[PDB]
This record gives C-alpha cells, structure tokens and sequence, in this order.
C-alpha cells in the first residue's frame, strides 16, 4: 500500500465561507490488513483537529482509507507545511507526505475577455474567452456570471507555465448566438490570492 | 523484477508521410542476475518481426535498460491497430505485455479561430494573440505559428481540454511585441490532426 498527499481546492482557502482541507489518501488496503492509522502535523508540531472519512472498496479487492485535515486559510497561505504520517502492520515502516503551498512572490492575474471569432458566427453557438495570465502560484478559480447569476456551460484549461515563469489559463463558455446577438451581458470571475479580496470580474458584451 | 513502459509516436509522425512513426517499448529494472530480455511484438494480436531491439545499457543505479523501437505504418496507426509489446526475463513470474493504440472512437475535424489582442492588453509592450482549435478528436494534434513563412516560436499552447460534448479544445497563445501588431504584420496559426483535409489547416490574424 502507498500514500498521496492533496492541497486543498484553490477556491477554498481563498474564501472564508469555504472550508479547505488537505486529505491524505492511501490505497491497496488488502482485506487482510485493512486497519489504518493517521497523525497529522503542521509546521512540525502535531494537531489533532483531523477526522477520517468512511472507505470503500475498489474494483481490485483494496480498501481506499482516506484522512482530511481542516487548516486555517492564512496558514496555507502562510507556506504552513503539513505532513502525514501513516502506520500498519502490512507496511514495514510509517510514510510520510509533506505538502505546503509553492513558493514564492504571488503575482496579480491580468484577465482580458475576447469576443468570439466571427468565423463562429455561422454557429447557434458561440464561444466566449477568458484569457487569465501573469499570476503566480498556479491556484486559481475561474468561473462565469450573467446578470449576477451563474453561467456554467464553461470548461477553463489547466493552468499553463510561461516563459516568464507565471501561469496562464484560458476559460471558455459556450452560449447561444442569440443571446450574444442581442447584447447580454457576461462576466469572467477570478479569485486568486494575489487579488484585492481574492476577487475580480471582467464583462465582455457585442459592442 | 522489471518494469515495461510503451510509448506511442508523436502526433505530428502520424499525419506526414515524410516522418517516421515508431512504438517504442522501454524495459527498466533488468537485474544483473537475470539480465537476458527478449521481445515479442504483435499487430492486431498477429506477431511481427521487424521491429529493432537495442542491446541492454547499464545505468547508474546498476539496473540495466532495454529498448526494442517498431517501426509503423501512419495508416495502421490512424485505422486503429494495437500494437503490443511482450517482454520476457527468467526472473518474471510471466511475460509482461504492454498495448498502445490511438485513443477510440469517430474522428472529429477540429475547427480553427484566430482571436486578436484585448483592447486592455493594448496598452502593454507585448501582447497575446490567440488560436483556438475546438471539436476535435481524438486530442493527438500540434499547433504552431509562423509569421512571413518563418517560425514564431515565443508561443504556449494548453493541453487538450475536454468539452462537454465529448471532443476537446485547447488555445495556443504566441506573444508578440505590441509594435509588430501594429503595422499590421500577419501571423499565422497552423494545426495538424487526422481528422482535417491533407491533416493540416491554417488560420491567419493580423490588425
Ligand atoms: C534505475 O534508473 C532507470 C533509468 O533512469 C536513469 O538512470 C538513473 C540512474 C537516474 O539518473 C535517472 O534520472 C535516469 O533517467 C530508471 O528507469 C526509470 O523508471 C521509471 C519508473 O520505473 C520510469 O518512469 C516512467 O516514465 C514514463 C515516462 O517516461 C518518459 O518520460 C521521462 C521524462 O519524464 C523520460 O525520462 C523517459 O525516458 C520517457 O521518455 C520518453 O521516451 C520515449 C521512448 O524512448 C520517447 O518516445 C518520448 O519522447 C520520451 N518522452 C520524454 C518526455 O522525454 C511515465 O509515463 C511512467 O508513468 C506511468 O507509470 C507510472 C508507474 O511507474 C504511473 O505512476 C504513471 O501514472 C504512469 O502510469 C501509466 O499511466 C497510463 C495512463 O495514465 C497507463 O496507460 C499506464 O498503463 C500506466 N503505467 C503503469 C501504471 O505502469 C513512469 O513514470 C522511467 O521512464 C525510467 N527511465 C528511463 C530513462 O527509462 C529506474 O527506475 C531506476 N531503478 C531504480 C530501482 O532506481
Ligand atoms: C486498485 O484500484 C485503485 C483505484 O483505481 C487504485 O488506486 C489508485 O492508486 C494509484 C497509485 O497506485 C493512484 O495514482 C496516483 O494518483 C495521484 C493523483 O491522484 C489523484 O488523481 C487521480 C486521477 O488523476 C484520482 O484517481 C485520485 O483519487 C486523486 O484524486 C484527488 O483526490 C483528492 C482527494 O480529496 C482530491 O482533493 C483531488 O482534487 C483529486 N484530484 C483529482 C485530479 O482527481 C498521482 O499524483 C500519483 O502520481 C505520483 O506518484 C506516482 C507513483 O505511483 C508517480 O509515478 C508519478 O510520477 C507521481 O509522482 C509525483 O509527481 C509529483 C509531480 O510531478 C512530484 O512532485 C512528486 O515528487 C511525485 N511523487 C511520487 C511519490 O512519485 C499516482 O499516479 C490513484 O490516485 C489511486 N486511485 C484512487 C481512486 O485512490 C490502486 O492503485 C489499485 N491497486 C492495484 C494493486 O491494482
């Protein structure tokens, strides 16, 4: 059996209505010696505010024990890192995994909306862009907005390194040309940790 | 004992009968003990036998390395074959075997839009234009620039992103110097996939 370590979700330590967590994961549980044990410790101390979660069974006769630890926003976003440590009979020796947030400089995304193209004008669907560049560390949330309300036929690329060593994404969502023809409205929401309150929003509209 | 890694050609070997596509089939993890390997490979579960095996190189963990490279045919791969590499040691409990292909189902003609610069981007020294290359599959594809003939090289493309209709998309950003936009100089996006007639299209953007 192996363990895998997991940062929380961009979104969730950048709100302080959302709960992020980092979740230790281990797999190839034989039901023979299926009993785990977990211990959680941030910045070298140990905590105790973890829970584990009920487990499965996979397709391949393993267990899947799993481990989420609550963290404080400003700690993980602080460079807090957080190893856990895992101990059963069927592994000779206890892993451990230690995570943090990358480091460095945080950078401000610059967000520009591009229309679509008018080759796509021929389509009853057309394609509306989000490009997202220059921001550094690589999490990020990117989500789109009409008239206050979610538009969530979007898919947004993973974010890619530039030359210059930030990131850059693009977000796309999709809409009926009718909708884009007679002037609504849309708007590209980012949060990244580098913005005024985690937040901003560019509209893109028929001109 | 060893490991077997398959790795298939590149997607641009494929589309041009001018490249060579090969499979090749990678054995790491060879003892000193039991160092003798050999190679079966099949086509369709038929045995071949032009494939060209390397002798066994040592590396620096004292473990050797082992390489058997087949040559394929661009239509075999883009028709579908599986290819499969069978690797034997006296070690090895069994055999193990190894199978590529192209991913499976309908090809799809990905369709093509260049996107200028953002008004906002405007008012920096360098400046983003954009290629999206939408609808298509499977996601094997490359995209480059060029500008009077010659490569732009200063670009960055995502990986495949898969859409909600089950084709994918991705953007290739080439950054360029805001001045070279504005006399008006043209620059292209050029695409490779199976699925596009003579498997190449070419878009254009300029001011
Ligand atoms: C002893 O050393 C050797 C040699 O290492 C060399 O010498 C030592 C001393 C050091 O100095 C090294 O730095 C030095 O490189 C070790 O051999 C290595 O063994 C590891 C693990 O066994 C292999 O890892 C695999 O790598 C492949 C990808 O490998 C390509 O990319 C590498 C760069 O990232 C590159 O180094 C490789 O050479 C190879 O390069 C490609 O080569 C092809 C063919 O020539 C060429 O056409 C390409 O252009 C070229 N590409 C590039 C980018 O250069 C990786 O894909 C593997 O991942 C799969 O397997 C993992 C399980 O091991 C799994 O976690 C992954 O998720 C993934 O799993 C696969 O997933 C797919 C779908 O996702 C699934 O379909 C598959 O079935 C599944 N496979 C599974 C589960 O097995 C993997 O990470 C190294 O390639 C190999 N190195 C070399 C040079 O061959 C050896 O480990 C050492 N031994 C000890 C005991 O220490
Ligand atoms: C039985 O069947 C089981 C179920 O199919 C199977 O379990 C699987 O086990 C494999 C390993 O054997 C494990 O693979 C690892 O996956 C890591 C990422 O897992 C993500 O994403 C995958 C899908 O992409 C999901 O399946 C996972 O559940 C997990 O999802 C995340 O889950 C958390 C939980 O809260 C969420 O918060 C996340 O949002 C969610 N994300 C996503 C995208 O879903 C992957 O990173 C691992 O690769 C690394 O280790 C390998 C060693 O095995 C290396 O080969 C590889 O190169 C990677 O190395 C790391 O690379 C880093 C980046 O470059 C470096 O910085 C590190 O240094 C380097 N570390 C190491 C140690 O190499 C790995 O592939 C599956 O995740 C797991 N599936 C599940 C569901 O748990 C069993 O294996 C089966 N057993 C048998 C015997 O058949």
């Amino acid at each position: 059996p192996s363990v895998f370590l997991f940062p929380p979700k961009p979104k969730d330590t950048l709100m302080d209505s959302r709960t992020p967590e980092v979740t230790c994961v281990v797999v190839d549980v034989s039901h023979e010696d299926p009993e785990v044990k977990f211990n959680w410790y941030v910045d070298g101390v140990e905590v105790h505010n973890a829970k584990t979660k009920p487990r499965e069974e996979q397709y391949n006769s393993t267990y899947r024990v799993v481990s989420v630890l609550t963290v404080l926003h400003q700690d993980w976003l602080n460079g807090k890192e957080y190893k856990c440590k895992v101990s059963n009979k069927a592994l000779p020796a206890p892993i451990e995994k230690t995570i943090s947030k990358a480091k460095g400089q945080p950078r401000e995304p610059q967000v520009y909306t591009l229309p679509p193209s008018r080759e796509e004008m021929t389509k009853n669907q057309v394609s509306l862009s989000c490009a997202v560049k220059g921001f550094y560390a690589s999490d990020i949330a990117v989500e789109w907005e009409s008239n206050g309300q979610p538009e969530n036929n979007y898919k947004t690329t993973p974010p890619v390194l530039d030359s210059d060593g930030s990131f850059f994404l693009v977000s796309k969502l999709t809409v009926d040309k009718s909708r884009w023809q007679q002037g609504n409205v849309f708007s590209c929401s980012v949060m990244h940790e580098a913005l005024h309150n985690h937040y901003t929003q560019k509209s893109l509209s028929l001109s």
